[PDB]
């Protein structure tokens, strides 16, 4: 299945730390046997609405083709670090 | 300032209904005097992670340009309609 991960990390992280992250991510995804399609690199942007009392994030963006039985698990590895802050993994396709 | 807008509309309407939304959205956009830079109509897609009770939506994505005091009152109005069940706003750039 092709699916979009959106990750937000520490908006405070200097270059050598988000470089750092930038590469558990990649491991991580290899590692779980995905197929990474596309890597947009976002940069700091800050949630407008809804409010959020730290809006401010630096913005990740991943499209990748793995097996949906694998997927919750990668999501939840992922977000295990502190630098990273919310994940969120969205299938490009349902059933109906 | 650049913004992008991603709303969830509900995943069980037809396409007349969906029509109707869609008008709506971009007549708000333009009421509200934002430039409409990008639509994207995602479609049919689901929420895999975090897990949901109701992850399936119809996902469709804008990029606007407009001042950052209207965008509040622009996404109240578009989400005051039942059939949009979500709407998130990112501002491309921030301070620091």
């Amino acid at each position: 299945m092709r699916y979009e991960v959106n990750i937000v990390a520490n908006p405070n992280l200097d270059q050598s730390q988000l470089a750092l992250e930038k590469e558990i991510i990649q491991r991580a995804l290899e590692n779980y046997g995905a197929r990474v399609e596309k890597v947009e690199e976002l940069g700091l942007r800050r949630l407008a609405y809804p409010i959020a009392k730290d809006p401010q994030g630096y913005f990740l963006w991943y499209q990748v083709e793995m097996p949906e039985d694998r997927v919750n698990d990668l999501a939840r590895e992922l977000r295990i670090r502190d630098n990273v802050r919310r994940v969120m993994v969205v299938a490009s396709t349902t059933p109906g």
